[PDB]
């Protein structure tokens, strides 16, 4: 067993396909995803062609060993994927039709720009590493790149499985690399943000603001202060779910925006009560007052600046 | 070793069974489940059959390498199960009887529609690539169905075990996909919700109430902001342990409309005082009687509505 | 390889033992336990005679594929359990002694009744599926069970090691099956709970219980939410530690009660404080004075009851 | 392949050697630590004996499955080990020298009574059971016993890896099972302990006691009562990274007796505010007096006793 | 198969190459990263060389099994290792070249003293031990050594992949080692901690200086004892994402000197009360409005004087 030799001196074309059967574990935080998905595999070796009317035999079936098969690796994997020859079809002319289904965790980095109202763009890398005797190079057959309609990946659209038909041929190590780019497209499903992080988050900001219709210091500090411990919690609850970008992130802005506002709606809070002690309420009345629309105003302006610079 | 010929043009057909011994960790957030089960095979394979008179034992046993045995399949699993082949044996017509004991991690989404209160049908995908030779079929053999009597999946109820007779035979990348559907029906003991996050998360927000029949804004911040952190951490712990749905849940729902009483709980609190620092406890003390009233029936007719809904 | 047959027509009998080396990783919440252990089998193969005088050696030493060997398998396991064969010993008359060390991940349902006071019956299952040409059989050599004197389980008291020496046998997708009951009794080492859970969680609602000794309800409010506060948090630390119960636990039931006499109290301050505004102390204080007596003695009968119910 | 046989009637004697490469993942709670070594074994099989001369080689090689190896297994082990033949090397006199690579899960326990003061004896116990023709038993070269200098196990300190010369000869299931224990010593690193644990738990602890030079039940209850939440946290954060012990650990005792503290400075809070109350504040003022220099000596005093019983 | 003789009697010298194609998994707490990449090999083998034209080939492959291949090992791996044999070319001279891809998990520690801001190099040694036949040493080939443009490191920058040139030749158990140090430079991507866990530590930490403008101590009592809390939670989040380090790190200073400020605000604070109930509010003032200039100042100044020792 050594690879078929060319006619002319051509490169060995090793047609391609990967037809998706499960998506799962989209890990934010590893950047990491699963698969399992049929491999499929065709090229030419003459060494192997037969007759079909003498043959009587239309296809020929073949056990791995048996014959070259090229080897196809994937480049975004933690670890050699486990694969399952399914078949090994050899029609008269030598044409080889390989097929294996295979599992494996894929590195595929994710843009945390606009989370969690993010896309993301998952890739599986097919390569292949020319031998001596000659140059193996990959093609796509779109026929045989798809994916199942019961495809789910959990808390994630699936929007599209294409394949970039041109492989990026170069040299590696003294011997040329023939790389295909498979392409997962998909989008959060942002609805459960809304009343799990969104909203809880919104209202006790709002309760935080209550503090410019009291007189009361002490019980403006428990305002201000405790739902200001409630902000870290969900910071917190955030930040675990996340990997630590190198950018700032959509939701990163706004979480820490409103730790601003606590700290401004602190030194109010704060101003208020010593102007009232130092004999002056009517600068004390007019500091709250203004604050009442300030407050608001500003945060849904200081939204709209960055939704605008986010989307 | 390849596929028995048909002595028509029939294809073969293979007689299933799934025969579960174990059940466990059915991990809602991930939407998997593992099992332990067997796994029944049984073909018709004339190349094997023989005369029972002249061999002398009504019965052959086989090595799986020996025979053909046809590649089964699990579509929803996480990696290619772990068999273990029990025994082969050929009857005096070529019969062939196959059983394996296998244990593996099925995906099957759940709908969290009704959680804690949901049922939920697990699925098990058999599947079969027809060859080139001939086309394969899968069967159910009803009499090798079943699960063990001690058969318990820690916190659900075990309904039913059955398989869906007609088998889903299509098309994928020019070959014939023959795929049955093996049912585990499950219902959710809904009993520890109750003690541990239903009844906690009620009896805080009745605290939250007695701010109703106080007149100190101080004590009443107190009561409602410390409840509402007490809710937000049972929100956290109810929202870890479920998965992110694109659809509301029931326990989503209520969980978020106790926000809504939170907030307006807060709004009242404000106004009760704001009214008796501006000198007119008289409006301050109707709208306290009334909240009295209102916050609780409004509770009651609310989640009266959303039962409705859901159920 | 293939059984070995019958003198006149009596089942296969294979003698067992488990000798346990170690024991460790049992999880309340998975219902599991691992195990490190001897299996020992012993059966008679007539086929294996040998004569010393002509062979040299007393006994002969097997490889496992060399000889037949029967299929013994555990049935509460993950995954089959990791087996290396010590040693294969057949004497002249064809009494085969097989010995291997083996590691499982045993899956076992607890009763959490009466934790963290419980005792436990973990099982392992052995099994031997009969083959067409005869019927295997199980029994134990009371010899050849036991567990070395330093196993010991994190946590836990080992009673005893035992087996139920009658085999069940019973008949499963037409054949004979033989199932053996290895059983590992232990108790809970219930020590870190009482200074670790127990203690601190009464200290707190006792910290509650000093608002009978207060007229201030902004302080009385503060004394009975933080405590409950406090509880939520033993409460949620406890039940992350335990699985989702069908039934009431004991320390489920106390931690439960617990929320009704913060409940309680929390209504008891409302009315001293509602009484006291409407100008009628007297009433006040006499509910109070009742309340620093009925508090402590309905704990403590409360106690003796559930006691009672629960041992 | 069978073992070596006696010249006159001796055992055969298998020298050992554990040679640590890596020391890593010491898991306090599971009481398991990771080691990756070499694994020295050597004995004479005067059947692979050879001329010096004749011969002209001083040594010959040969791989595992050529010669007998003796059966040596881990008895601690979570798992068979993973093992790689390094060499195989045999002398004229047919002495073999074995090499192999190893890496395994070794559960030793730990004695948590002095944590994080304490220092503990890790265990390794080889095993080798005897043979039908003949008895095997261990003994230590050494000269092959050691660690390299780059051997660090985060958090700890590694004082010494010796071997205890005299094996462990005993009777198991009626053959012979020679046992030798490799120790390794280490000690824990306690300094992180000190500004992340111990000084932030006796500053809230202080901040506690501020109470004493306050009049203000209402901020009293608050300074004690959040504190105490405080100390509840360090306690679960402390309980979470530890295994549930039989005995008190010093830790332990210590977190225990604090409680005891933030309990009976309540109390004072309580009776000082309720002898104000009832206008007798110079009983008050001499109680809170003593109180101020009684809590710190107490405390100071409990701590010499603790320190002296665990020390 | 055994060691290419020597031609005088000169040591084998193996080039190595390593070529990372992923890098993932830089686990802090663990000290552990993940890498895969291309192992690259060549020695001269003279008993494989040939006539180029009576063999009408420019090169020769070979399986792994058919020729000699020295064993090269990874010192700092948890496990061996997962190789693929990728190719196996000789050349006429018996030039000798190999190709694995690998995976292995790399324990490499880390220096914590600057974190977030540190830089690290990790470490990867490739080693091969001496054979008795012959010395086998070690050496790169740096056109062999490299990464491709892809490889990223979550949350870090990778600066270079360089290997030491000089092997580190040693006597290990009466053998010749060989070791080879391969350099992975990099450095923390700081940026997140700034508005994650710096920006938030301080806002927290200045809202507790607001009780120095604030008369009121049950309010200030709040102020300082809440905030304290938060830092709390901070302090628990940043040490359960380190391991525990013998050694003071910057942002463990930073976390432990903010303590001591609260622990004086919080002494402060009582003083302040504790006068103005003692009927002299003048002292009482200017204490507060000396503290008001001094926490921030002492604060300023500290950080400089730590920032100095740390960088
Ligand atoms: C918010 C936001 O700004 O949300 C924007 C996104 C849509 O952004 P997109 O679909 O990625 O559009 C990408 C294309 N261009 C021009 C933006 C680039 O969310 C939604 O549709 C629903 C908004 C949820 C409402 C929040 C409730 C409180
Ligand atoms: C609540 C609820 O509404 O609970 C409803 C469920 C029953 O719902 P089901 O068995 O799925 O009925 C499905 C069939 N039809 C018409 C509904 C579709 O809970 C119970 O029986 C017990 C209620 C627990 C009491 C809560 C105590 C506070
Ligand atoms: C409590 C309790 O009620 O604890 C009961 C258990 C003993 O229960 P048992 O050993 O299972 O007896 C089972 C047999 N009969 C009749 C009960 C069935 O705890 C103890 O011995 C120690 C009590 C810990 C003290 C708690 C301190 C606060
Ligand atoms: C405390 C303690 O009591 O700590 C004792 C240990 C030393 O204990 P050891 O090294 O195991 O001595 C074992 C031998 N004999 C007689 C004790 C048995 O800590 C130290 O040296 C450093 C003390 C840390 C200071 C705590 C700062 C607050
Ligand atoms: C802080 C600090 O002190 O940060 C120092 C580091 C740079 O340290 P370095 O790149 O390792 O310099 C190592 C070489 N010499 C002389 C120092 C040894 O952070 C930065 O550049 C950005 C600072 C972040 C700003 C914090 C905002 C609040
Ligand atoms: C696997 C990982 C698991 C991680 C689990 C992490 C759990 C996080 C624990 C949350 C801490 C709650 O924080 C707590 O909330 C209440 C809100 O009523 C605050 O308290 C506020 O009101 C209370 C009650 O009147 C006062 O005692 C208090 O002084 C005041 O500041 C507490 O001061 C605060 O300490
Ligand atoms: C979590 C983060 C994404 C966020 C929080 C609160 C409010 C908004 C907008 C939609 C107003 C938001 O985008
Ligand atoms: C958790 C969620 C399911 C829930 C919480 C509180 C109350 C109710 C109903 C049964 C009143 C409820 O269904
Ligand atoms: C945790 C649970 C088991 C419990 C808590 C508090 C008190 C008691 C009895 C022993 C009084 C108790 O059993
Ligand atoms: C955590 C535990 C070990 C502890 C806490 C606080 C104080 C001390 C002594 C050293 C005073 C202590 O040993
Ligand atoms: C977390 C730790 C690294 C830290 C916290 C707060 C402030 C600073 C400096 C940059 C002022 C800091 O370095």
């Amino acid at each position: 067993v050594s690879p078929p030799p060319p006619i002319a001196d051509e490169p060995l074309t090793v047609n391609t396909g990967i037809y998706l059967i499960e998506c799962y574990s989209l890990d934010d935080k590893a950047e990491t995803f699963k698969v399992n998905a049929f491999l499929s595999l065709s090229w030419k070796d003459r060494r192997l062609a037969f007759d079909p009317v003498r043959s009587g035999v239309r296809v020929k079936t073949y056990e791995p060993e048996a014959i070259w098969i090229p080897e196809i690796r994937f480049v975004n994997v933690e670890n050699a994927r486990d694969a399952d020859v399914v078949d090994i079809s050899v029609s008269p002319d030598g044409t080889v039709q390989y097929l294996e289904r295979f599992s494996a965790r894929v590195l595929s980095p994710l843009d945390f720009r606009r989370y969690p109202f993010d896309s993301q763009t998952l890739h599986i890398y097919l390569i292949v590493r020319s031998v001596d005797t000659r140059n193996i190079v990959l093609a796509v057959d779109l026929e045989k790149v798809g994916k199942n309609d019961d495809v789910f990946l959990t808390g994630w659209d699936i929007e599209s499985f294409t394949a970039v038909v041109k492989p990026a041929n170069f040299a590696l190590e003294d011997r040329l690399e023939s790389k295909l780019d498979y392409q997962l497209r998909i989008s959060r499903q942002y609805f459960s943000y809304i009343p799990n992080i969104i909203l809880p988050m919104l209202f006790i900001l709002f309760i935080s603001w209550t503090a410019f219709w009291s007189t009361s210091y002490e019980a403006n500090v428990t305002l201000v202060v405790s739902t200001l411990i409630a902000h870290i919690a969900f910071n917190i609850l955030v930040e675990t779910n996340l990997p630590k970008t190198p950018y700032m992130t959509y939701t990163g802005a706004i979480i820490f925006m409103i730790y601003l506002f606590y700290f401004v709606a602190v030194i109010e809070v704060t101003v208020q009560h010593y102007l009232k002690v130092e004999s002056q309420p009517a600068r004390a009345a007019s500091i709250t007052r203004a604050s009442r629309i300030a407050f608001p105003v500003v945060f849904l302006l200081a939204n709209i600046i960055l939704a605008f610079l986010f989307f």
